[PDB]
């Protein structure tokens, strides 16, 4: 139950992380109610990447009432607006200090975990998925 | 806080779902405390697939105290035993009625969602990720 608890509002952004190349575009959502983070990696910053990311985030967190983004083309496209409408999720572009903080915490954590494993530059491709998941764990739990 | 709440014990299995081919192996975890489900898809039933799945599940649910599996080779290999030890997760092979139920609920939900989208046989590859995430959402939230 929500009750008087925080409203179910997310902030979402993309942040570029070459340690994760070739899928170096990280799509990042912060649930403003709980501060939980969901991150996925993508080859390209696109509308469909944003949609794939939110599909994952909904699986993890539930369906939000609203999502705040910037006015980037991947978020204001007809395709993305229609996808959010299909899900019944309100969308605003406005401010999103929480997701900016999430981006920095994630990139720092990725670096620390990678260097801990001996990867001082790009993370080997076969190691990225588990390292990204480990960073998400580290920031949420 | 746990308090007197249910112990943090998962059940994990693999179940084959040709609607999701070529990555038709679904790795399924049920959190026995909450009945939450995490599912990932994989090309092959292997030790490393199980590890990749649990990495994701830990990102979503937190680190469990213990995981129950069957005695399949992907779970009793030296590689998997060492991975669980690295994480400090206790492992038992024993019984796992909850994950069997999860498997069936997931496959039924996948079918319903796929047929709703007009896919009466295999789901087109580019549509699978979001459909799988939708099934997971549908069963958890």
């Amino acid at each position: 139950g929500r009750g008087l608890g925080p409203l179910q509002i997310w902030q979402t952004d993309f942040t570029l992380e070459p340690r994760m190349a070739p899928r170096s575009w990280l799509a990042v959502t912060v649930d403003t109610a709980s501060s939980a983070i969901v991150v996925t990696q993508h080859g390209r910053v696109t509308s469909v990447a944003a949609q794939h990311h939110w599909a994952t985030a909904i699986a993890v967190l539930g369906r939000p009432k609203a999502i705040k983004t910037d006015n980037g083309s991947c978020f204001t496209s007809k395709s993305t607006r229609e996808w959010l409408a299909r899900w019944g999720i309100a969308h605003t572009t406005g401010g999103q200090a929480m997701v900016e903080r999430a981006n920095r915490l994630l990139k720092d954590k990725i670096r620390v975990l990678a260097e801990g494993d001996g990867f001082m530059k790009r993370i080997p491709t076969s190691k990225q998925g588990e390292l990204l998941a480990k960073a998400m764990y580290a920031l949420n739990h």
